[PDB]
């Protein structure tokens, strides 16, 4: 069994050595007024690996228009990560643009729970999204067999900041939810004296007292949410490995 | 600040008592070859929760023709539970089929890791992925404000299901991996040998003895995973809170 | 075995959930000049429980002359409580004003010794009775099968606010004592020089030095209390089941 | 700062010297197929002490035909007990039938949590109901300055026995609650097609498949529980304190 | 075994309750300049414990005139203490007119060493002589089938107030001691050159240089001795129980 | 500071080395049916000490007419003990007929409780009275500047062997008891059905039902106990310094 | 086994009871400017003792005239001491001049290691050689059946003072070494320049560079030391026991 910090806190301080330096997080990102995905996967010149790498590549532009910087982790070295990135611009024609971590003896990994049963010396597919105000706001542990849904990894971010600049919480499988649609939820009354005002307001469409929503999101904030999704659901055009 | 189960654990030994009745995790599904995820909600009449509820209880039958049960969890007793699902099913029209445990002193959620610092008192969003040899294949945790993408769940117990049974790893954004589309990954040579016997047996598409790919999932198995991010893309034609 | 405050101890100071909003107990009262009873029952939407809170709101008036809230207490959350609160309102037709404490972790459970073998997970029938110093002066804990006689908490409170208010003990079964009536008791001596001064004195019926009694209580004091009985011998007029 | 024996935990077994001899609790009771209400007071030739020990007296009849006895209890010893009992059956002509526990060293106090802060050295008005298998059923826990309602311990034991033996729970004011009068509550479902059965049933009175009732208790032992409460509410016809 | 406090110790510090008010110890005694005998007896309305009091009582001038104040001690509480004096005054005809300390939690008898192997719970018939400095000068232990001599309480606090006084030691059964009848000792010397210059000295009556003594008690002080024996010896010309 | 062992208790079982050989407390005694006296005193050639020891020596057939053995002890060693008893003999005209124990590294006196706050090095005048079952019966502690009176330790024995031989309570000052004179008290009832039998059977003298006594002593056991008080009492006939 | 102070240690810091009076080692000798020869014995009238306790006091003027004091040690008290002494000086004829110190708790004896498993009780014969600064320059334990060799322990003083004024190590059996005679040591070099800069000098006799001496004592230094070998080599012409 194994330790994690926990949504709702503070990224824990720390120094990392990277491919682009030394960088203290969450200092790094908060001071820039950036989120950041910290991700990890068990070792480079790996297959599933590498493919996250090239899918988070070529979805760079779409975090860092959501001001989302990428940071990846491995327990291997600089220079493995160096060659490793050289390698997939290589053979796969695709640059990584984002540091990676260095983590040799599981330090980092250790303090973020990414070493779990499947391996004694490798890190899981772990996911760390963190706000600009430092704050880990979602956590994912995919194994080593399978790889991730970077999509998802881009509608959560959305969501979120959605989420926080509106005050509104956000109904499953958003902006799609079979209830609302792309309809926001109200945070539900707390007290009673507050659910009988909700209820005679008349301001909200509601099912009940603790169950009100309204569409405060751009057409823009809906559609850009819904791309992610068909961009997943999307068969690609053509298949890197063709052209490589 | 808090410590979790870990991918490659078994599922912790457990009783728990459900609105179904009491039972012993993971052997309840164990002995019957089932997988299950279980998933965690603050609180019962909660919006974000209910919209996850039906969510789940839409693609039942997909859980079910996976060979996958469903079982929730909150800190709230049997009968909220209950009145909470003859709620859903009254004013959403829809059944919940499957169980939700009680955990009221929170006994399951500590050992789950699940009380995150966003509330002492109620479990964040949490998803444990657990196969048919009660083993921990994923772990997910969501946040109050967030709802979780139902399809991408289906999506990871079927993509775990065919990489288990083709001995397959599963490319990022599988089964639409913008390298090799619905191709599944070769475990890697682990030794120099088997790396040189592996690039002249010509047995596989290759980009270097680590990264061997073929396409051995069925049509069928391609389409129905295909179809769940379709779902997650399109907007229902009809909400339910029309007909509510 | 477990723990508990104790009579003549401060109510343990903490800040509680409820239905009504965030509370500090005693201080919350003692502000307001106000005894308070806090009482707590096993789960929302159980049917013991459900007779009790009725029991309490039609005793509300009665309470309130006595210048006593009350406050309940389960491990369900806030939302089941407004919930249950509406379906007692709606179906017996009886409103519950007094705020529920939501204590899903067991945190005021395990501070109050509400957690007995009867159940690991849910409450007993816990009562507290609480003066406007914030002390606890009295404790009663009832099991799961048997509901509480809510007229002997009125009894307790006025007798409780009479001694306090005539520097008097109250008699057994007051205000019907089989030896004294409506009588009440006069501290007795604690020194040989007290004890023989009370025995010159003449001032009080006596059995001995230490049994002196008079009745100081006025007739509408006496009658009150009576009428608590009264009402628990009383069957009642109409039953609230057939008004539906 | 005081630590309690629990309702469904068995009364811890002890050896105790009494005014009638040494005697094993709970064994003593048990082995008759008895309960027992042990109760304490602070101290012999205390004047709300006395007026208790005559009520019990006085009902002593009453607890006999329920198959119940009693045994008191203060840190004062055999030979104080013996001359107290002396002074009331000279001076108030009632004879106490029932023994006295001697407690000088507060053993058996500490044990059952009889010490609160009111006295350091002398026991409260604590309670404890105690059945034939020696399961403590229900435990109250009185002040110094206020005498107990020996007909609550009387309803408390006969509602305990009824439920028992009927498999019912007992309503709030038993046998006049306002809800249902003098009927007895079915233990709730405890899942969901439990819940269904009974709705489809029709066995039973309802207000829903969490609260059913019936009337199964037989009007002898209703007549027997509603004379305990009307001997509360009426004022005694004579005073004791009258012929002495 | 047990614990005790020592000769040359100061008497502990505590505030005691006895049937005269609240009183420090040693403080209230040393404050008036007074000696103290502090004695203890298993439970009030014991037999030989009754016979020690009306002693103490016979004696009480005798104790005063050497400025000796007398504090009994029991585990019975105030009340019982009264109405034991009250049966002795009634039915034996003495006044008790000194403090009994009541213990009923064993607090002073666990720090005195009074709860020896006889009694778990009630003190045997211990003794401690406390001088004006509150410093424990002797300490008997009388077990429960046997009273104490009082006289010999007498000769121990007017031997030690001589000796105290006079800078002397009292040898065995003054003042009748068989080798030297009312002498007191000299203390010895403690050096060569001390024991040569105590026997150039000629001052004293010597058997060696260690054994030296002289007569220096008035002649009120060996008779006020002598008289204790006397009456401890010869049987009184008239014995209370005859009129009971 | 300090601890002891305790009447009721058995005298600890020790090999102790006395100026008569190694002797097993308290076995040595109990194998001959002998109760013993063991007492301390500071150090050889001290006066105190020396007229305590020829007090005993004169009283040693009053102590062997009661089945009584003595042994002496202090931290001086064998070769001492028998110089000082030779010095005693030579000096006094007195033998010493019994052993002392020579206790040099406290051994013996830390077990007994002998080294009290006067002393860190030198034992008081430590009394321990052991009957001949081994068990410990009384116990007093003298101190340095203070002779014992032997003759009380006499009355000590005495009477203690009546009371057991006889199955009585022996009262204050006994046989000159103020209330009974020569009278012996049979031990109280412990029930009230014991209390009334006494009450009813007029078996006995009573001055109440706990306080029963007959005559039961023969003369000869009356008149040798005051004997050993009127020598307490008498002046000596001729002082032995005078024959030295 | 044991504990030790050790050579080259300061003596500890004690107060000792002797029978010259209270004196604090070592500061009573340092203060001096003298020497002690502090000796144990395990007892008082013991024969070997004796004979030590005479060789010392023949020999007091020699260690007086070193500037060397003398204190015993035994278990024994001071009375026990001064008796002995007393013994020695009119059954031997010599007087004792200097103290022995009383150790009855032993605490003397286990700060000094004195107690062997010869006897737990008594202390062997240790000579602790204690220099003018306070330190412990030699230690000789000797047992119960093997009295001390008087003359080596004023050849070890004598020895070691004039090692200290002259600068020099002294050889086996000084002032008879069968290498050197009387010659005394020049401390070795501790250095390889030192080494060479020694021989190089003609300045000392040498058989090698560690090995260099002179003959610095005066013939009335080796006369002295001379003397008390021979002392101890020739029978004395008068035996003690004969005179006596
Ligand atoms: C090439 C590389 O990754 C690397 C990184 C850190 C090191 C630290 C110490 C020594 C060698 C290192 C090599
Ligand atoms: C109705 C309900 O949720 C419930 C669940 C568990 C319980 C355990 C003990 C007592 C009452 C309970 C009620
Ligand atoms: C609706 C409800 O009972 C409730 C109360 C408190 C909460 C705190 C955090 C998250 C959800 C909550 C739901
Ligand atoms: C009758 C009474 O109070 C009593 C009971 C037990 C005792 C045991 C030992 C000594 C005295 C006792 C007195
Ligand atoms: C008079 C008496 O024994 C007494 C002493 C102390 C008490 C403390 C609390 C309650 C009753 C008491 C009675
Ligand atoms: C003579 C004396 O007191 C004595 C007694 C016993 C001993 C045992 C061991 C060593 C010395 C002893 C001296
Ligand atoms: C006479 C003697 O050696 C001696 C030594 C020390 C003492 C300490 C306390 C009491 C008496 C003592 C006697």
């Amino acid at each position: 069994p194994g330790s994690i910090p926990l949504i709702g806190e503070r990224f824990p301080e720390m120094e990392v050595t990277t491919d682009h330096g030394v960088i203290k997080l969450p200092d790094h990102y908060v001071s820039q007024g950036k989120w950041f995905v910290l991700f990890s996967h068990p070792a480079d010149f790996t297959p599933v690996s590498t493919t996250e790498f090239v899918s988070f590549a070529r979805r760079y532009e779409d975090f860092q228009r959501l001001g989302v910087d990428l940071i990846g982790l491995s327990v291997d070295s600089v220079c493995s990560h160096i060659k490793w990135k050289e390698w997939i611009e290589r053979h796969i024609g695709v640059r990584i643009p984002f540091p990676i971590i260095a983590d040799p003896q599981g330090t980092v990994a250790r303090r973020l729970g990414l070493l779990h049963a499947e391996s004694a010396t490798h890190t899981v597919r772990g996911v760390f999204i963190v706000d600009a105000r430092g704050v880990i706001r979602t956590m994912l542990y995919y194994p080593m067999e399978l790889g991730r849904l970077v999509d998802e990894i881009l509608r959560i971010v959305k969501a979120l900041k959605l989420g926080d600049s509106l005050k509104r919480a956000v109904p499953a499988d958003w902006p799609n939810n079979e209830i609302i649609g792309e309809g926001l939820i109200v945070p539900p009354p707390t007290t009673e004296d507050q659910a009988r005002a909700r209820m005679e307001s008349g301001q909200y469409r509601s099912l009940d007292w603790w169950f009100s929503w309204d569409t405060p999101a751009s057409r823009d904030d809906v559609e850009e949410a819904r791309r992610y999704l068909r961009r997943a659901a999307e068969k690609p055009a053509k298949l890197l490995y063709e052209e490589a």
